[PDB]
Protein backbone atom coordinates (compact mmCIF):
# COMPACT_ATOMS: atom_id res chain seq x y z
CA UNK A 1 0.00 0.00 0.00
CA UNK A 2 0.81 3.62 0.62
CA UNK A 3 0.58 5.30 4.00
CA UNK A 4 -1.67 8.34 4.37
CA UNK A 5 -2.58 10.66 7.23
CA UNK A 6 -5.75 12.51 6.31
CA UNK A 7 -6.61 15.51 8.45
CA UNK A 8 -9.96 17.23 8.74
CA UNK A 9 -10.63 20.40 6.77
CA UNK A 10 -9.95 24.06 7.58
CA UNK A 11 -11.70 25.39 10.69
CA UNK A 12 -13.06 28.88 11.27
CA UNK A 13 -13.90 29.09 14.97
CA UNK A 14 -15.05 31.85 17.35
CA UNK A 15 -12.80 33.00 20.23
CA UNK A 16 -13.40 31.05 23.44
CA UNK A 17 -14.66 27.95 21.65
CA UNK A 18 -12.98 24.58 21.44
CA UNK A 19 -12.04 22.73 18.26
CA UNK A 20 -11.28 19.07 17.66
CA UNK A 21 -9.11 18.28 14.64
CA UNK A 22 -8.89 14.72 13.31
CA UNK A 23 -6.14 12.71 11.60
CA UNK A 24 -7.22 9.41 9.99
CA UNK A 25 -4.43 6.92 9.44
CA UNK A 26 -4.44 4.51 6.56
CA UNK A 27 -1.93 2.09 5.14
CA UNK A 28 -0.32 1.10 8.43
CA UNK A 29 -1.21 -0.50 11.74
CA UNK A 30 -2.42 2.50 13.72
CA UNK A 31 -1.65 1.12 17.16
CA UNK A 32 1.94 0.27 16.31
CA UNK A 33 3.25 3.86 16.05
CA UNK A 34 3.25 6.99 18.20
CA UNK A 35 1.28 9.87 16.66
CA UNK A 36 2.79 13.32 17.24
CA UNK A 37 1.20 16.75 16.70
CA UNK A 38 2.97 19.94 15.58
CA UNK A 39 1.94 23.60 15.44
CA UNK A 40 3.19 25.89 12.67
CA UNK A 41 2.39 29.55 13.14
CA UNK A 42 2.28 31.73 10.02
CA UNK A 43 5.84 32.85 10.57
CA UNK A 44 7.04 29.35 10.10
CA UNK A 45 8.87 27.23 12.68
CA UNK A 46 7.52 23.96 13.87
CA UNK A 47 6.65 23.38 17.52
CA UNK A 48 6.02 20.01 19.15
CA UNK A 49 2.59 19.84 20.83
CA UNK A 50 2.57 16.30 22.17
CA UNK A 51 2.61 12.56 21.51
CA UNK A 52 0.00 9.85 21.92
CA UNK A 53 0.61 6.11 21.94
CA UNK A 54 -2.59 4.82 20.33
CA UNK A 55 -2.22 1.34 21.80
CA UNK A 56 -2.56 2.63 25.39
CA UNK A 57 -3.92 6.14 24.91
CA UNK A 58 -0.98 7.45 26.97
CA UNK A 59 0.26 10.95 26.23
CA UNK A 60 3.15 13.32 26.68
CA UNK A 61 2.97 17.06 26.15
CA UNK A 62 5.25 19.97 25.47
CA UNK A 63 4.91 22.04 28.66
CA UNK A 64 3.85 25.04 26.50
CA UNK A 65 0.71 23.20 25.38
CA UNK A 66 -0.12 21.31 28.55
CA UNK A 67 -3.53 22.62 29.65
CA UNK A 68 -4.41 23.81 26.11
CA UNK A 69 -4.29 20.71 23.87
CA UNK A 70 -5.79 17.28 24.54
CA UNK A 71 -4.78 14.26 22.41
CA UNK A 72 -7.04 11.24 22.05
CA UNK A 73 -7.51 8.35 19.65
CA UNK A 74 -10.32 6.14 18.35
CA UNK A 75 -8.67 2.79 17.67
CA UNK A 76 -11.73 1.37 15.93
CA UNK A 77 -11.51 4.03 13.21
CA UNK A 78 -7.71 4.44 13.24
CA UNK A 79 -8.17 8.15 13.96
CA UNK A 80 -6.17 10.53 16.15
CA UNK A 81 -7.68 13.71 17.55
CA UNK A 82 -6.37 16.93 18.94
CA UNK A 83 -8.69 19.20 20.86
CA UNK A 84 -7.74 22.81 21.56
CA UNK A 85 -9.59 24.77 24.22
CA UNK A 86 -10.28 28.45 24.98
CA UNK A 87 -9.28 29.49 21.48
CA UNK A 88 -7.73 32.89 20.81
CA UNK A 89 -6.18 34.57 17.78
CA UNK A 90 -2.79 33.22 18.88
CA UNK A 91 -4.06 29.71 18.16
CA UNK A 92 -4.56 30.57 14.48
CA UNK A 93 -1.99 28.37 12.75
CA UNK A 94 -1.55 25.24 10.72
CA UNK A 95 -1.57 22.02 12.75
CA UNK A 96 0.00 18.75 11.59
CA UNK A 97 -0.24 15.22 12.79
CA UNK A 98 2.73 12.99 11.96
CA UNK A 99 3.67 9.40 12.57
CA UNK A 100 6.79 8.83 14.65
CA UNK A 101 8.81 5.68 14.17
CA UNK A 102 10.83 3.89 16.84
CA UNK A 103 13.93 2.89 14.84
CA UNK A 104 14.64 6.48 13.81
CA UNK A 105 12.58 8.44 16.34
CA UNK A 106 11.73 10.42 13.21
CA UNK A 107 8.52 11.78 11.68
CA UNK A 108 8.21 9.66 8.56
CA UNK A 109 4.67 10.39 7.33
CA UNK A 110 2.81 13.65 7.82
CA UNK A 111 -0.77 14.76 7.48
CA UNK A 112 -1.57 17.47 4.97
CA UNK A 113 -2.22 19.98 7.76
CA UNK A 114 -5.32 21.71 9.09
CA UNK A 115 -5.56 25.49 9.02
CA UNK A 116 -7.25 26.95 12.08
CA UNK A 117 -8.58 30.49 12.00
CA UNK A 118 -9.88 31.95 15.24
CA UNK A 119 -12.16 34.90 14.48
CA UNK A 120 -15.61 36.30 15.27
CA UNK A 121 -16.15 37.02 11.57
CA UNK A 122 -18.70 35.26 9.33
CA UNK A 123 -16.51 33.77 6.59
CA UNK A 124 16.74 20.94 32.59
CA UNK A 125 16.55 23.61 29.91
CA UNK A 126 15.02 22.72 26.55
CA UNK A 127 17.57 22.00 23.85
CA UNK A 128 17.82 24.84 21.39
CA UNK A 129 18.51 24.14 17.74
CA UNK A 130 20.22 27.05 15.99
CA UNK A 131 20.10 26.80 12.21
CA UNK A 132 22.27 28.91 9.93
CA UNK A 133 21.87 30.57 7.56
CA UNK A 134 18.22 31.43 8.03
CA UNK A 135 18.13 32.15 4.29
CA UNK A 136 20.15 30.50 1.52
CA UNK A 137 19.57 32.12 -1.90
CA UNK A 138 21.42 30.17 -4.60
CA UNK A 139 21.69 29.83 -8.34
CA UNK A 140 20.29 26.59 -9.71
CA UNK A 141 23.08 24.04 -9.85
CA UNK A 142 24.92 25.44 -6.84
CA UNK A 143 26.09 23.38 -3.89
CA UNK A 144 24.26 24.32 -0.68
CA UNK A 145 25.31 23.71 2.93
CA UNK A 146 23.04 24.23 5.95
CA UNK A 147 24.26 24.10 9.56
CA UNK A 148 22.42 23.07 12.70
CA UNK A 149 23.95 23.51 16.17
CA UNK A 150 22.38 22.14 19.34
CA UNK A 151 22.76 23.65 22.83
CA UNK A 152 23.51 20.20 24.18
CA UNK A 153 25.01 17.03 22.80
CA UNK A 154 22.46 15.02 20.83
CA UNK A 155 24.08 11.66 21.71
CA UNK A 156 21.41 9.39 23.23
CA UNK A 157 21.82 6.71 25.92
CA UNK A 158 21.97 4.05 23.20
CA UNK A 159 24.84 5.80 21.41
CA UNK A 160 22.75 6.96 18.46
CA UNK A 161 22.21 10.63 17.62
CA UNK A 162 18.61 11.54 16.93
CA UNK A 163 19.14 14.51 14.66
CA UNK A 164 16.92 14.69 11.57
CA UNK A 165 16.32 16.97 8.60
CA UNK A 166 12.96 17.82 7.02
CA UNK A 167 12.10 19.79 3.88
CA UNK A 168 8.86 21.73 3.63
CA UNK A 169 8.19 22.71 0.04
CA UNK A 170 5.98 25.75 -0.53
CA UNK A 171 2.36 24.94 0.34
CA UNK A 172 3.08 21.40 1.57
CA UNK A 173 3.70 19.56 4.84
CA UNK A 174 7.27 18.90 5.99
CA UNK A 175 8.80 15.67 4.66
CA UNK A 176 11.57 13.58 6.18
CA UNK A 177 14.85 13.76 4.29
CA UNK A 178 17.50 12.52 6.65
CA UNK A 179 17.23 10.66 9.95
CA UNK A 180 19.85 9.95 12.60
CA UNK A 181 22.37 12.41 11.13
CA UNK A 182 23.23 10.77 7.87
CA UNK A 183 20.60 8.20 6.85
CA UNK A 184 18.66 9.09 3.73
CA UNK A 185 14.94 8.30 4.01
CA UNK A 186 13.28 6.18 1.30
CA UNK A 187 13.13 8.04 -2.00
CA UNK A 188 15.54 10.85 -1.11
CA UNK A 189 18.20 11.52 -3.82
CA UNK A 190 21.91 10.94 -3.26
CA UNK A 191 22.56 14.64 -3.74
CA UNK A 192 21.45 15.08 -0.11
CA UNK A 193 23.98 14.20 2.55
CA UNK A 194 23.94 14.69 6.30
CA UNK A 195 26.94 14.82 8.58
CA UNK A 196 28.16 15.91 11.98
CA UNK A 197 28.32 14.82 15.58
CA UNK A 198 27.66 15.91 19.13
CA UNK A 199 26.33 19.42 18.78
CA UNK A 200 27.33 20.33 15.22
CA UNK A 201 25.52 19.09 12.11
CA UNK A 202 25.46 19.86 8.40
CA UNK A 203 23.13 19.10 5.53
CA UNK A 204 24.70 19.36 2.08
CA UNK A 205 22.92 19.45 -1.29
CA UNK A 206 25.35 18.82 -4.14
CA UNK A 207 23.55 20.44 -7.07
CA UNK A 208 20.37 22.33 -6.21
CA UNK A 209 17.31 21.84 -8.39
CA UNK A 210 13.79 23.19 -8.26
CA UNK A 211 12.38 20.25 -6.36
CA UNK A 212 14.84 21.01 -3.52
CA UNK A 213 13.48 24.53 -2.87
CA UNK A 214 11.62 25.23 0.35
CA UNK A 215 12.34 25.49 4.02
CA UNK A 216 14.68 22.99 5.69
CA UNK A 217 14.29 22.22 9.39
CA UNK A 218 16.61 20.29 11.62
CA UNK A 219 15.05 18.52 14.60
CA UNK A 220 16.28 16.58 17.62
CA UNK A 221 14.47 13.82 19.46
CA UNK A 222 17.24 12.68 21.76
CA UNK A 223 15.86 14.96 24.46
CA UNK A 224 12.33 15.74 25.63
CA UNK A 225 10.82 18.11 24.65
CA UNK A 226 11.55 17.47 20.99
CA UNK A 227 12.72 20.65 19.32
CA UNK A 228 13.19 22.09 15.85
CA UNK A 229 15.57 24.61 14.31
CA UNK A 230 14.20 27.87 13.04
CA UNK A 231 14.43 26.88 9.39
CA UNK A 232 16.59 27.70 6.39
CA UNK A 233 14.76 28.93 3.30
CA UNK A 234 16.49 27.66 0.18
CA UNK A 235 15.44 29.77 -2.78
CA UNK A 236 16.65 30.98 -6.14
CA UNK A 237 18.38 34.33 -6.58
O1 LIG B 1 14.50 -3.47 23.92
C1 LIG B 1 14.25 -4.85 23.85
C2 LIG B 1 12.97 -5.07 23.12
O2 LIG B 1 13.14 -4.50 21.79
C3 LIG B 1 11.91 -4.61 21.03
O3 LIG B 1 11.04 -3.92 21.80
C4 LIG B 1 11.76 -2.74 22.22
C5 LIG B 1 10.87 -1.68 21.74
O4 LIG B 1 10.88 -1.92 20.30
C6 LIG B 1 9.61 -1.56 19.63
O5 LIG B 1 9.81 -0.78 18.49
C7 LIG B 1 8.40 -1.17 20.46
O6 LIG B 1 7.37 -2.12 20.15
C8 LIG B 1 8.62 -1.13 21.91
O7 LIG B 1 7.38 -1.14 22.68
C9 LIG B 1 9.60 -2.14 22.36
O8 LIG B 1 9.80 -2.33 23.81
C10 LIG B 1 11.38 -6.05 20.96
O9 LIG B 1 12.18 -6.86 20.06
C11 LIG B 1 11.29 -6.66 22.27
O10 LIG B 1 10.98 -8.09 22.04
C12 LIG B 1 12.57 -6.55 23.02
O11 LIG B 1 12.41 -7.07 24.33
O1 LIG C 1 26.59 9.41 26.72
C1 LIG C 1 26.01 10.66 26.51
C2 LIG C 1 24.83 10.79 27.40
O2 LIG C 1 23.87 9.75 27.07
C3 LIG C 1 22.73 9.70 27.99
O3 LIG C 1 22.08 10.87 27.80
C4 LIG C 1 22.09 11.20 26.40
C5 LIG C 1 20.68 11.55 26.16
O4 LIG C 1 19.97 10.33 26.50
C6 LIG C 1 18.60 10.51 27.04
O5 LIG C 1 17.66 9.82 26.30
C7 LIG C 1 18.14 11.91 27.42
O6 LIG C 1 18.09 12.00 28.85
C8 LIG C 1 19.05 12.99 27.07
O7 LIG C 1 18.80 14.12 27.95
C9 LIG C 1 20.44 12.55 27.23
O8 LIG C 1 21.46 13.60 27.27
C10 LIG C 1 23.12 9.70 29.47
O9 LIG C 1 23.52 8.43 30.00
C11 LIG C 1 24.14 10.73 29.75
O10 LIG C 1 24.58 10.60 31.16
C12 LIG C 1 25.28 10.63 28.85
O11 LIG C 1 26.17 11.72 29.17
Amino acid sequence: MEIQLQQSGPELVKPGASVKISCKASGYSFTDYIMLWVKQSHGKSLEWIGNINPYYGSTSYNLKFKGKATLTVDKSSSTAYMQLNSLTSEDSAVYYCARKNYYGSSLDYWGQGTTLTVSSAKTGSDVVMTQTPFSLPVSLGDQASISCRSSQSLVHSNGNTYLHWYLQKPGQSPKLLIYKVSNRFSGVPDRFSGSGSGTDFTLKISRVEAEDLGVYFCSQSTHVPYTFGGGTKLEIK
